[PDB]
């Protein structure tokens, strides 16, 4: 009924067992053709129990992962290097396609929640995970090669190769339980957020001062610019918005960015306004819950009311030179920038009346829903 | 019958009243699949009566507008800034998606004609205009929000909000403006003559010296390069060609740019040559059209084109995939690629000898544009 | 069609062909399978020409990189104001921008010429046409597409002279013609061998220039990457790769991290193993093919691949999405990513202990290429 809204139910789990699960949202362009531009963006949500490890793999997709909740140790490896990072909530990490990575929940009793945006390299909207080891969920890709090839490659008997690499490990699946001793082994090397062979360092989305901030909300944003060259390559921005309970983000829009937003935490109500076929204004609404996804098309006015402390994670594509533009309040209010005489000709009220009404809201960006 | 030709009839009007109209060309890829690469480019033509104003709005499309005829005052506003520009014929202005703009015909008695290329951001080939105010043509998008949201947002009673912002002001989206209002809207208008929050200055397409020029024609071109960084972002070039009455642009093509051209003024005849399969044996196909003001046509890359002017012909060209494009000619002295073929190669390829081919080629002493006699 | 990544020479269809040679074009990749949609705008052309033979002047509405697979050529590139002729040997590559005229001389007395081309259409995804200025039994001159009046005004001559020297069929063989020894020497007299660039006529690239990236007794891999040294490869975001695998040797399981590669077999025979993870009809799928000269296959990014040479195997690779690509190995010493997994992670992932995994991995002391025995 609301094509911009993707409830957690629209996620299907790809890997899942007692230790956690890897869920993947449906392709956006399958929902509606108005998301064709988002066709090559898939949202992944990973949940892992304490002292749990997502086994090594690579995908034929480029990735940015962000910690929604908890604490992780994420490792990235290419042909000649490995780096392990301790990631906290609101930290992001780029994982280039074809690099191996694995994810440790390094917490004793808190669950790990991770959000990923995957951008397939080969087939628009489609990617696969490639595990070097076998498990009950999937075989090692090494099994795809012949006996002769494997033996020549590893310089060893097929029976040894099969015994140590190819068999199913002693079977949980791709997310396994890890002993305290093993956990400490895996975190000894990790470094915390605060380059080499395209293994780039983690980004702290909440680094420094928020772009927008008052008593009712904060918006943090990491833009595609000199400070983050890799975001330039992707033409993406990463945004973290926190809306206090009982507060509202004023009607606003991104001028050119299209944003996929996931609800990291909290509840609230989405209003999204659109013009469609002489021309009618359509209102779309949704009750936001943790794990939900929604799409903010560029230049479509949006307002969001927080039922409880609301944490939203935004992946913005087509982000270069984006402006986040407001329709009420003092700062960033584009309606205010219309010339007085133009306001007078456009609106029912006089220019004076329009300009007065506009000055009623003394605050900017976020205000109380009261 | 000619898929490259789009007569003014193929425009449908989206907004229209006594004061003018906003017309939009059909999606190019709906005509034919050979225009799939142009799918995200829509042509808009705006006509406005004197002392008339196209009301504030933004689109979910990136825009370049060009004055085809008359004089305008165009205002662009974002979240923290506003700039107003006096634009004359042949002046272009970039309006980023989501920025508000409005268009004043500041002339007392001459109509304003404006051409726009719109490139949708969300849905390939589709965009919508978003008006903050209501009118008989459309509701304010502010009406899409709830009473509670509006009241909290504006810090005011819904009744006041509805009274001053939400009600219908009626005329439509293009309204009549009093002389006094007109003078108010033009009072701080800039006349930028050269480049100077992503509110970029107007471009003069006829700035400086034309690329090509003789007694029969001129071609002006603004290329995607350091001088116009925004054209680099778009990988686009803007071209203005003026062909004298009774003159002909020589057979030629763009090496890699695809060009959407609109006929700003005049009449003429288009010849476009494509190679098409009837695998096996393929044939040369000739496409023609009688060009009239307001017509659009597509110049696919590397397809030879010639244009004969029935009367002073002004053509506006929006070139995509423009970087490192070469406009290459098939006759005449300068830019003639056939001339660059080695003499021995000419001899082997053509029916005549190398000497005969080279002599025939030297007959045309002129370049680019010649008399249709 | 059992292995969608493999394209045997039979899947090429000849577009132009006669006694002197033939121009063959591979089917569109996305018509085979939708997993090749990203390769939709890349067509593979294979040209074969007899000794002292010339492929007649033409341009395409496609961008092109050509590479000499075998023999020796003189290739000429012409735009509106310039011409350059290049002597190209095996493993030399040349960029031919769309809309530029080019022709290809087999300058050898008795060896055949084989040329591979990657064409990227400008107008219509996956589709392009060749535009010949001259007529032949295979195609008419595009100049015939223009009217008598236009031609006469353009060339400043009688239509009868124009038709006689330019438009008639040059008894006609086709687009590949025989050339006399004297004509051949005429065409090679100004050819350069592998100077400052000029009007986007860029110089030839030697794929085997300098030192190979990977090299040992069993194989070599040469690569030209999109970087400052080859600005035009940057524009294309492409890499060009030349791999030579000794008879009886194997390229270790490996993959490109992000590049998608179209590879053509220039010479030799071998066996392809390509591993894909896929959804059950999650399972590992093995694809194989017997490689022969003229075959094409697709290496999707991040899909493990191993290749066994039945005889000296020369592979030419066109890599798209190439920037920051890493060629990553799954066995051997250097570039082995499995080796980079932490010991404790190896232990948790694999059936063996970390120590056992790390020992087994050190068995193969060599890198990249090893003996198939």
């Amino acid at each position: 009924n609301n094509p911009f809204y993707f409830p957690s139910r629209r996620f299907s789990t790809r890997y899942g067992n007692q230790n956690g699960r890897i869920r993947v949202l449906q392709r956006f362009d399958q929902r509606s053709r108005q998301f064709q531009n988002l066709q090559n963006h898939r949202i992944v949500q990973i949940e892992a129990k304490p002292n749990t490890l997502v086994l090594p793999k690579h995908a034929d997709a480029d990735n940015i992962l962000v910690i929604q909740q908890g604490q992780a140790t994420v490792t990235v490896a290419n042909g000649n290097n490995r780096k392990s990072f301790n990631l906290d909530e609101g930290h992001a990490l780029r994982i280039p396609s074809g690099f191996i990575s694995y994810i440790l929940n390094r917490h004793d009793n808190q669950n790990l929640r991770v959000a990923k945006i995957s951008m397939p390299v080969n087939t628009p909207g489609q990617f696969e995970d490639f595990f070097p080891a076998s498990s009950r969920d999937q075989s090692s890709y090494l099994q795809g090669f012949s006996r002769n090839t494997l033996e020549a490659a590893f310089n060893a008997e097929f029976n040894e190769i099969r015994r140590v690499l190819l068999e199913e490990n002693a079977n949980e699946g791709v997310i396994v339980k890890v002993s305290k001793e093993h956990v400490e082994e895996l975190t000894k090397h990790a470094k915390s957020v605060s380059e080499e062979g395209d293994i780039t360092n983690p980004i702290n989305l909440r680094e420094g001062e928020p772009d927008l901030s008052n008593n009712f909300g904060k918006l943090f944003e990491v833009k595609p610019d000199k400070k983050n060259p890799q975001l330039q390559d992707l033409d993406m921005m990463l945004t973290c918005v926190e809306i206090k309970e009982g507060a509202l983000v004023l009607p606003h829009f991104n001028s050119k960015a299209m944003v996929i937003v996931v609800v990291n935490k909290g509840t609230g109500n989405l209003e999204l306004v659109a013009v469609r076929k002489n021309r009618e204004v359509r209102r779309y609404t949704a009750r936001l819950k943790e794990g939900d996804v929604f799409i903010m098309p560029a230049a479509h006015p949006v307002a969001i009311n927080a039922s409880s402390e609301l944490h939203l994670l935004g992946f913005g594509i087509n982000a270069e030179n984006n402006h986040r533009i407001f329709l009420a309040g003092d700062k960033d209010n584009v309606i205010d920038q219309i010339e007085k005489q133009a306001k007078d000709l456009a609106f029912p009220g006089s220019g004076e009346q329009v300009e007065k009404l506009i000055k009623n809201q003394k605050e900017s960006h976020f205000v109380s829903a009261r």
